[PDB]
């Protein structure tokens, strides 16, 4: 009796985000879960933000992978400064922090995933 | 501005870690996985941790990724995207079977 989510991702709502943002763990699965964690590949995303700036109550982290490194690179804005990721990378987004992220350059199989955490 | 570049962070079980329970002041999970294309490996140790963890498979299109988890005693085949909860103490292990370049499979250890 093995617990198993593949009805995925789950779109849910995010402030500034103009579609559902693509979620693959949410709050309530298993019980309970410290964080959730959204996000996709971002080859057809180079160019084309998924928000406006937005603001959370709780600390996101951005966490951007690709195959290889440096084969992805993303543009975080944060509080009007701007800052650029090379894959690897893992940036925090403190709460209350004014921020969202343009994809730079994207491979297929590169990821931007957004944690958030639960506090 | 708070940003880790110096990742993977190898840690033994060596994994390969991107998010660890000390970062940013502590966090409640810790990342680890790669890209699976690479795996496609003919072994895997069953292990067992203190903690949940979590697979989450995912690869560039639905479908394109397939491992098999071994879960104390029964084979689960998974296709992308997919999240499988592994109880804290329970004996497991994953085999990739199938996979496209930039797929992945993440073990995330829920504190
Ligand atoms: O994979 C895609 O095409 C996406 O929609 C990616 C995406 C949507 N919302 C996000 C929020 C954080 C990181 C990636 C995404
Ligand atoms: O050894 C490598 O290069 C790996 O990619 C290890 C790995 C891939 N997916 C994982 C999930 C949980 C723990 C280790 C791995
Ligand atoms: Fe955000
Ligand atoms: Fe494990």
């Amino acid at each position: 009796d093995a617990e198993i989510v593949t009805a995925l991702p789950v779109p849910l709502a995010v402030a500034g985000h103009h579609q559902p943002a693509p979620f693959y763990l949410t709050a309530d699965m298993f019980g309970g879960l410290p964080v959730q964690l959204a996000g996709g590949e971002l080859s057809k995303l180079v160019g084309k933000p998924v928000a406006a700036p937005h603001v959370h109550e709780v600390d996101e982290l951005y966490f951007l992978v690709s195959p290889e490194p440096g084969q992805a690179r993303i543009e975080v804005h944060l509080d009007g400064v701007r800052h650029e990721l090379v894959s690897p990378a893992v940036m925090r987004i403190p709460a209350g922090s004014e921020h969202c992220f343009l994809t730079l350059e994207a491979t297929v199989g590169s990821y931007c995933f957004g944690i958030l955490v639960g506090d």
